[PDB]
DNA sequence: AAAGGCGCAGTTCGCG
DNA sequence: CGCGAACTGCGC
């Protein structure tokens, strides 16, 4: 099984290293014959000689073109003749490419920023993570001594805990009386002993939770203090820091540093992403949190250090359990995209698509379009019309069916051959013309993307049948990830088309997909209303909620199925409208905001405050109580009584702090903000103390009593203590609970005033 | 357990 | 006072 690739340089020459695990053994293969290259489009072919005469400097050495060869390629399906320029070292390319592009004979240049190790994987058609090779893993976590306002890395590391399938242990330099604690003499001997543990176990994967940003950087700081070479690599190297957009990520050579944080952050939508929250969210079991104050407290005085030890052990253990569960999904996705799990696990869907397309472009001899420069990126600034959203008919309705398309957008892309190479092609025999926006798509040949996207859907269908046929639970689980990875990739082509930084960016294509999607859904609604007697209550993009106002549960069900059998022949083959489910009651508040209840009492909520992290738990739970009363039974007057005792509790300061926390994400550097709402106001104070604030950070704040501008009376949720603070009962009644329950109860004639306690 | 796409409902706060 | 830009997070 291929894990990863890199290169090193021997005597000036690049040597690819392929890191593999074969038959229980880690292997390194070397490739010294691989030549870096990019392509040049010339005016005259006779100009190639002056292009080879071009030179540049790399650390004082003169870099030149090693050799060039004229090649025949396709560019967006059209024939193109370019010169492949070979170099001795991949580092020659950045050094020399600008001066070559500048040359008066060079129309343009291509494929000059594909990193050498990634290029190797693509050109050699190698796929990482193939096979059944079992990989050993090791999780680890550290615990640091922290005090208010301190610089990063100055305080020592108190604990390093680790875990694999067999055990979870803790290394520390004070005496703690627990079976799983290992006591050594100093911080240095603790870090040294951890190194020894890792080298001993020799894990293929190192799992951390936010290790990319904290654990490796802090171990780095400490190791430089204590004079310790931090050797974690299988080749005996220190962990390598790589840049990833604004963020940092950490490699460990010969191993896979699987940082769970960016994976979970992409995968699951949660209010907070603390290790405790994630574990609770994934495994259902709760995990107790010990704060850096309590930790610091205990260390100064050997007090409650068994609780801190337990905490540290649990960090590593829990980190290992989540690692084991998220890894396989990430490996299938890596196998699909054809890039290392290290890269893939830290990539957006858009980046995954691009790596997929770069590899497919190589297979089919399609020259890749470049990433857009600053200028072109400005011409990609305009937006376009998206999904259709129907203004709902507000209120409570009985006996609702939800009908929808599955994979609307990729079906459209395949059906109509939507593709930047099929867009606006002259002299074709057959065209598909997008509604409203009017773009023509040639149908005489499968386009680059639709071809790839059609292969995906077939392969997925093959895997689903294997999955359903198999009696082997392990194979079933594996195929399930495989088919889930294909879906994600299939679903990302659309977004990619309209993503301004894409090589295969195409606004006209993304517009056409959305215009078709509107045509189809609006047609389905029109037929359902006119042909059958249904009242369409609401619709969004690819699906709709409907019912027949007089009808009982059985009539609506029958009539819905019968409408599908009527409507589906009238849609293109790939576009199948499906019956998703039946709901005894539903309540639609506004666009994007509704909630339904099914026959088994289960309630589904969409868009309402209940599902948002920037609404306090008291406003959300209460809004839930109100919805439950109105959905489960028909009792409005119950919901009002619910709101009565909640606002009454709040006004008398009896609701715990836990239910008052509001969560809001920082989305940019704090300097770039131009309007300072409470979450920025809190974040700015934190940063003033010495707390690292990065885009993506979630601020948890509570609103204390005392009035005026909200951001002033807001404090971080952790620093709230009832012995010192009184919360703003007025804010949580008037700005949280009452507005949240008003959305619903205003539909029944209740205003904010008759729901309060006082006045 | 889709979303670097777009369509929306909504809160904060300074503004005249 | 009402208004509107700034800003967040949702549904697809
Ligand atoms: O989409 C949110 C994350 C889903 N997800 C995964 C979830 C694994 C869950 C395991 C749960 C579990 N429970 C709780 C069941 C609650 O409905 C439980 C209770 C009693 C005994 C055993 C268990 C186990 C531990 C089975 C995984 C599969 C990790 C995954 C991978 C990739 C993306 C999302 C998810
Ligand atoms: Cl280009």
């Amino acid at each position: 099984m291929i894990l990863d690739t890199d290169y090193i340089t021997e005597n000036g020459k690049p040597v690819i290293r392929v890191f593999k695990k074969e038959n229980g053994e880690f292997k390194i293969e070397y490739d010294r014959t691989f030549e870096p290259y990019f392509y040049a489009l010339l005016k005259d072919d006779s100009a190639i000689e002056d292009v080879k005469k071009v030179t540049a400097k790399r650390h004082g050495t003169v870099v030149k073109v090693k050799r060039a060869e004229k090649v025949q390629k396709k560019f967006l399906g059209r024939p193109i003749e370019v010169w492949k320029l070979y170099f001795n070292h991949p580092q020659d390319v950045p050094a020399i490419r600008d001066r070559i592009r500048a040359h008066p004979a060079v129309v343009d240049i291509y494929e000059y920023d594909i990193p050498f190790a990634k290029r190797y994987l693509i050109d050699k058609g190698l796929i990482p993570m193939e096979g059944d090779e079992e990989l050993t893993m090791l999780a680890f976590a550290i615990a640091t001594l922290y005090h208010e306002g301190e610089e990063f890395g100055t305080g020592p590391i108190l604990m390093i805990s680790y875990a694999d399938g067999s055990e979870a242990r803790v290394i520390t330099w004070k005496k703690i009386d627990l079976p799983y604690v290992d006591v050594v003499s100093t911080e240095k001997e603790m870090i040294k002993r951890f190194l020894r543990v890792v080298r001993e176990k020799d894990p293929d994967v190192l799992i951390t939770y936010n290790g990319d940003n904290f654990d490796f950087a802090y171990l780095k700081k400490r190791c430089e203090e204590l004079g310790i070479k931090f050797t974690l690599g299988r080749d005996g190297s220190e962990p390598k820091i790589q840049r990833m957009g604004d963020r940092f990520a950490v490699e460990v050579k010969g191993r896979i540093h699987f940082d769970l944080y960016p994976v979970i952050r992409r995968t699951i939508n949660l209010p907070t992403y603390t290790l405790e929250a994630v574990y609770e969210a994934v495994f259902g079991k709760p995990k107790e949190k010990v704060y850096a104050e309590e930790i610091a407290q205990a260390w100064e005085s050997g007090e409650g250090l068994e609780r801190v030890a337990r905490y540290s052990m649990e960090d590593a253990k829990v980190t290992y359990e989540l690692g084991r569960e998220f890894f396989p999904m990430e490996a299938q996705l890596s196998r699909l995209i054809g890039q290392s799990l290290w890269d893939v696990s830290r990539s957006s869907t858009g980046n995954l698509v691009e790596w997929f397309l770069l590899r497919k472009a190589y297979k089919r001899n399609e020259l890749a379009p470049n990433k857009p420069d600053e200028r072109e990126l400005a011409r990609r600034r305009g937006g376009y019309a998206g999904g259709y959203v129907k203004e709902p008919e507000r209120g409570l309705w009985d006996n609702i069916v939800y009908l929808d398309f599955r994979s609307l957008y990729p079906s459209i892309i395949i059906t109509h051959n939507v593709s930047p190479d099929t867009l606006n092609r002259e002299g074709c025999k057959e065209y598909d013309v997008a509604p409203e926006v009017g773009h023509k798509f040639c149908k005489d040949f499968p386009g680059f993307i639709p071809s790839l996207l059609g292969d995906l859907l077939e392969e997925r269908q093959k895997i689903k049948r294997k999955m359903k046929a198999t009696v082997d639970p392990l194979e079933k689980k594996l195929l399930d990830y495989r088919q889930r990875a294909i879906k994600i990739l299939a679903n990302s082509f659309y977004g990619y088309y309209g993503y301004a930084k894409a090589r295969w960016y195409c606004k006209e294509c993304a517009e056409s997909v959305t215009a078709w999607g509107r045509e189809y859904i609006e047609m389905v609604i029109r037929e359902l209303e006119e042909k059958f007697g249904f009242k369409v209550l609401y619709a969004d993009t690819d699906g709709l909620h409907a019912t027949i106002p007089g009808a009982d549960a059985e009539t609506v069900k029958k009539k819905a199925k019968e409408f599908l059998k009527y409507i589906n022949p009238k849609l293109p083959g790939l576009l199948e409208l499906e019956y998703e489910g039946f709901y005894v009651r539903g309540f639609f508040v506004t666009k994007k905001k509704y909630a339904v209840i099914d026959e088994e009492g289960k309630i589904t909520t969409r868009g309402l405050e209940i599902v948002r992290r920037d609404w306090s738990e008291i406003a959300k739970e209460t809004q839930a109580r109100v919805l439950e009363a109105i959905l489960k039974h028909g009792d409005v007057e119950e919901a009002v009584r619910i709101v009565k005792e909640v606002t009454e509790k709040l006004s008398k300061y009896e609701v715990p702090p836990e239910k008052l926390v509001i969560h809001e994400q920082i989305t940019r550097d704090l300097r770039d903000y131009k309007a300072t709402g409470p979450h920025v106001a809190v974040a700015k104070r934190l940063a003033a103390r010495g707390v690292k604030i990065r885009p993506g950070t979630v601020i948890s704040y509570i609103v204390l009593k005392g009035s005026g501008r909200i951001g002033d009376r807001a404090i971080p949720a952790d620093e709230f203590d009832p012995t010192k603070h009184r919360y703003d009962a007025e804010y949580y009644i008037e700005n949280q609970v009452l507005p949240a329950v008003e959305r619903i109860l205003k539909a029944f004639g209740y205003r904010k005033e008759d729901l309060r306690y006082q006045k």
